[PDB]
């Protein structure tokens, strides 16, 4: 694969705000590439080249959540049978896309060498102008406060959500049913405590220490 240096990398892990952040990108731009590689798999073009990469993490318990739903919903998808058993498999590293704990460590070292900004799906639900502030001072784009607030209405979660382009209800019921759970689901931080008993998030809080040791910081509420 060989990179364009004026290429526009999203790289994230599933579920975390692939869709939302390419439609931050898009409009913005108005070639922009996504990917779900963890960073040491990334084509070394991509390095060589100095392509701008914007990444997002996701606070893993709304990640986890989400993609649990997702499992439910998606047909190519497989069977997540309970949030206990998906769990186990999601903390493992035993689902599609892999490890999320090496997905986000990875992405955030290799910020050290390389031009990445990376963003938190739970900063751009908080201040969407402050973190959209970011990206244009990262792609050196200047643009208008009029646009800025535009884009902050078009890539909002109630606007996206009824909109047939992003919101994937453009593909048959039998590859995702929405009956089952939404694409666009909630969009909410904290929508994990809906979910977790308390007992599953003291098992979680044990996990996540040992597995993190990392200054990578997330919320996990807004
Ligand atoms: N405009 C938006 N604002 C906030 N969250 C959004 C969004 N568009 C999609 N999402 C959320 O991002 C998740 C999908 O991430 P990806 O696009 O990487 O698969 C879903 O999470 P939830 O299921 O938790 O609501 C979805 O609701």
């Amino acid at each position: 694969f060989q990179a364009k240096p004026d290429d526009l990398i999203l790289a994230t892990y599933p579920k975390s705000g692939t869709t939302w952040m390419h439609e931050i990108l898009d409009m913005i731009l108005n070639q922009l590439i996504k990917t779900h590689l963890p960073s040491h798999l990334i084509p070394p073009s991509i390095w060589k080249e100095n392509c701008k990469i914007v990444y997002v993490a996701r606070n893993p318990k709304d990640c986890l959540v989400s993609y649990y739903h997702f499992h439910r919903m998606a047909s190519f998808m497989p069977d997540p049978q309970n949030l206990e058993e998906f769990y186990e498999k999601f903390m493992s590293g035993k689902v599609v896309g892999g490890s999320w704990f090496d997905h986000v460590k990875g992405w955030w070292a290799a910020k050290d060498m390389h031009r990445i900004l990376y963003l938190f799906y739970e900063d751009i639900k908080k201040d969407p102008k402050r973190e959209i502030e970011k990206i244009l001072k990262f792609l050196e784009k200047d643009i208008s406060e009029e646009i800025l607030n535009k884009i902050i209405y078009h890539t909002s979660f109630d606007v996206m959500k009824q909109n047939p382009m992003t919101n994937y209800t453009t593909l048959p019921t039998s590859i995702m049913d929405h009956s089952i759970s939404p694409f666009m689901r909630k969009g909410m931080p904290g929508d994990w405590k809906n979910y977790f008993t308390v007992a599953q998030n003291e098992e979680f809080d044990k996990d996540y220490q040992k597995k993190m040791a990392s200054t990578l910081t997330f919320r996990t509420e807004i």
